[PDB]
DNA sequence: GAGCCCGTAATACAACAGATTTTTTCTCTTAGTTTTAAATTTTTATATTTCGTCGA
């Protein structure tokens, strides 16, 4: 699919289940990928919580609150072809482009989130059933912050420019430290992107 | 060629592809039922076993 944009107006989203409930939350896999950056956010939810009538669409604008995107790309599931669904994205000027009837390979970057996600829910996963939902922004963080293969820069600092707390700088220069004035962010983002 | 060390660095290969209940025999495990044979008495002559005691 087409490249890149200016930091995730082309998006990606899908759905697994198959999780053991801890609140009635047998869904729990909400992941959005900045397809850009590949940032890669995924928050808890659960089937019941809505679709994609009331609640759905709420913590869908907290995480666009982080900036709207501009180009969606999803599966034909249920919760996505709606007619709700397709005509408030029209009217917000965001694309559908769903899938192709059980071709989950249009959405291979968040389904690959999936994959990678899903070895660090093992890994955090010891306490299954009793208390484990606040592993997920655990794992978010962990997943971010660690460099990736195919642009061999982290997701975090891509878009963000810096690292997270506890410098650990590497070899380049100290502009992995960018925390300082930000009129000159621009140049530089852009050399980034 | 010929190999070796070591230090980087490419490199195909595979996982994400709704998840769960059933379906049909089998095989330990563990608790409830059923039929039946057996623990203490008389007893009667028979015999052998094993104690138990006594004797010069």
């Amino acid at each position: 699919l087409p490249i890149a944009e200016g930091r995730w107006l082309d998006i990606s989203m899908d759905f697994v289940t198959g999780l053991p409930p801890t609140s009635n939350n047998l869904n729990m896999i909400l992941v959005v990928v900045d397809r850009f950056s590949k940032r890669a956010h995924f928050i808890a939810t659960r089937k019941t919580l809505d679709a994609t009538q009331l609640i759905d669409l709420l913590f869908r604008y907290i995480f666009s609150y982080h900036g709207f995107p501009r180009t969606i790309t999803s599966d034909r599931d249920v919760r996505m072809t709606a007619d709700k669904y397709q005509e408030l994205t029209k009217r917000l000027g965001i694309k559908s482009t769903m899938s192709s009837a059980n071709h989950p390979q249009t959405d291979g970057q968040s389904e690959r989130t999936i994959q990678t996600l899903n070895r660090l829910l093992r890994a955090y996963a010891s306490t299954n059933i009793q208390n484990w939902h606040v592993y997920l922004p655990q794992i978010e963080f962990v997943y971010n912050s660690t460099p990736t293969r195919t642009l061999g820069k982290s997701p975090f600092e891509i878009d963000l420019g810096y690292l997270p707390n506890t410098p650990a700088i590497k070899s380049d220069d100290e502009v992995n430290a960018r925390s300082f004035t930000a009129v000159e962010l621009a140049k530089h983002l852009k050399a980034l992107t």
